[PDB]
C-alpha cells in the first residue's frame, strides 16, 4: 500500500508550536510526500513562496533519510481556481510550454512527479471542454514524461492528481476510463463532505451515508466516491483515499440540539494556530476535547464528533482512521493520501498520543514500516 502525505508550504506562517517546514517530518512515515503548492505564470510552473527553493532542498533531502521515499510537486489547490488551467490547456502549443517547464523544474529542484490538483475541470467557472481537454494534458504530459526517461535515462517522472469527492464535479470534469490509464494514481479528496456551508452538522468524512439519507445527500461519504471511481473506469490499485488531519466546526443554533444534522449558523469558529473559520488542525481539536467537550461516536457513519456549549465538531481519530484504513485495504485500494502532515499533532505535546498520532495510525495499518 501506499502512504502519500501532503506539506503546505504555508504552514510554516502558523504562530508558536504550529509553525511546520520539511525538516519537522519524519522521513519514514509515508511512501511518498507532496509538496503543496507551485503555481503558474505564463503557462509555466512556478514557485509562490520567497523560501521555496529553500524548502524543496528541505523536502526532498528527507529522501537521505529513507531510500524508498518518493517526492512530488502538487500545482494548483482549490485558492488557484480554473482560469490559468483552463488557459493553458486551450491549445496545444499552451500546453506544451507547461509540460517543458514541469520537466525542467522537477529534475532542477529533486522531486520525483508531478501531482496535478485542479479544482475542477468544467466547474468553478471552468468551461465545458475543459473534462476533455484535462485528459489531453495529462495524457500529453504522460507521454513527455515516458520520452524524457528515455532521453535522460532516468526512472519515469510520475504524474498524478488529486480529483473531486463531490459526484456532481466528478461527472463535469472527468473522462474517467481514460483519465485512468495515463495517471500513476489517483488521489480521491473524500473530505469536505459536510461542512458549516450547508446550515446544519455533519461528518467532514464519514466512511458511510448516515441511516437516513436518500438520494445526493447518500453520495456524501467515502465509500460512495470510491466506489463511483472505481465503477466508472478507474483501476482500485491506482485509487488512494483521502483521510484528513483536520474538522470542520459549527456553531449550533441550540446547543440542546446537537446531533448529526442539527441547524447551525455562520462559517464556525477558527482556531488560534490556522486562523481559518469553520477548520481545525487535529492538535487544535485535542486541545477542545481536554477542556471538556461532550464526545460522540457517530456509530453508523464510522467518525467521532464532539459539541461544547454551541461550538460541534465534525472529524476524524485514531479510531475513524483505524476503520478506515482496514475497509480501503478490505476494498483492495492502492492506499491513503493525507490532507495534510502539518496538522498532525506532529509535535506531540497536544493531544498525548505520541508524536503524528493520526499518520502514525496509517503508517502501521498500511504496513509502511
Ligand atoms: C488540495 C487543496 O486544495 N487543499 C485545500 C487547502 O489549500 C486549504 O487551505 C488553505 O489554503 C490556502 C492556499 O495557500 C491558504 O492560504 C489558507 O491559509 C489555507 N487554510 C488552512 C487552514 O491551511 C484547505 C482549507 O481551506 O482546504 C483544502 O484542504
Ligand atoms: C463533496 C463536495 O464537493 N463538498 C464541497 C466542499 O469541498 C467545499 O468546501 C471547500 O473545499 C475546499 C477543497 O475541497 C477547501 O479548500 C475549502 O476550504 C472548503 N470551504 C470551506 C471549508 O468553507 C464547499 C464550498 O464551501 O462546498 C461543498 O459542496
Ligand atoms: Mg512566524
Ligand atoms: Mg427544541
Amino acid at each position: 500500500y501506499n502512504l502519500i502525505c501532503y506539506f503546505t508550504n504555508w504552514a510554516q506562517y502558523r504562530p508558536g508550536l504550529g509553525s511546520f517546514k520539511p525538516d519537522d517530518i519524519n522521513p519514514c512515515l509515508c511512501t511518498h510526500l507532496i509538496y503543496a503548492f507551485a503555481g503558474m505564470q505564463n503557462n509555466e510552473i512556478t514557485t509562490i513562496e520567497w523560501n521555496d527553493v529553500t524548502l524543496y532542498k528541505a523536502f526532498n533531502d528527507l529522501k537521505n533519510r529513507n531510500s524508498k521515499l518518493k517526492t512530488l510537486l502538487a500545482i494548483g489547490g482549490w485558492n488557484f481556481g480554473t482560469a490559468p488551467f483552463t488557459t493553458m490547456v486551450s491549445t496545444s502549443q499552451n500546453r506544451q510550454t507547461f509540460i517543458t517547464s514541469v520537466i525542467k523544474f522537477l529534475r532542477q529542484y529533486g522531486f520525483d512527479g508531478l501531482d496535478l490538483d485542479w479544482e475542477y475541470p468544467g466547474s468553478r467557472g471552468s468551461p465545458p471542454q475543459d473534462k476533455h481537454l484535462f485528459t489531453v494534458l495529462v495524457k500529453e504530459m504522460r507521454e513527455a514524461f515516458e520520452q524524457e526517461a528515455i532521453e535522460s535515462n532516468r526512472p519515469r517522472l510520475m504524474v498524478t492528481a488529486a480529483v473531486a469527492g463531490g459526484i456532481s464535479n466528478i461527472q463535469a470534469g472527468y473522462e474517467i476510463p481514460e483519465l485512468s490509464k495515463y495517471l500513476d494514481f489517483i488521489h480521491v479528496m473524500t473530505y469536505d463532505l459536510h461542512g458549516s456551508w450547508e446550515g446544519y452538522t455533519g461528518e467532514n468524512s464519514p466512511l458511510y451515508k448516515y441511516p437516513t439519507e436518500t438520494g445526493s445527500n447518500a453520495y456524501l461519504n467515502v465509500d460512495y466516491v470510491m466506489n463511483y471511481w472505481k465503477n466508472n473506469g478507474a483501476p482500485a490499485e491506482k485509487l488512494i483515499v483521502g483521510f484528513p488531519e483536520y474538522g470542520h466546526t459549527f456553531i449550533l443554533r441550540n446547543p440542546s440540539d446537537n446531533g448529526i444534522g442539527a441547524p447551525t449558523s455562520g462559517d464556525g469558529p477558527a482556531g488560534p494556530y490556522t486562523r481559518q473559520a469553520g477548520f481545525w488542525a487535529y492538535y487544535e481539536i485535542c486541545t477542545f476535547l481536554r477542556s471538556g467537550a461532550t464526545e460522540v461516536w457517530d456509530a453508523s457513519q464510522e467518525v467521532p464528533y464532539a459539541y461544547k456549549a454551541n461550538e460541534w465538531l465534525g472529524y476524524d481519530n485514531i479510531k475513524s482512521f483505524s476503520v478506515k484504513a482496514q475497509w480501503l485495504k478490505q476494498n483492495n485500494f492502492g492506499g491513503a493520501m493525507i490532507w495534510a502532515i502539518d496538522l498532525d499533532d506532529f509535535t506531540g505535546s497536544f493531544c498525548d498520543q505520541g508524536k503524528f498520532p493520526l499518520t502514525s495510525t496509517l503508517n502501521k495499518a498500511l504496513g509502511i514500516s
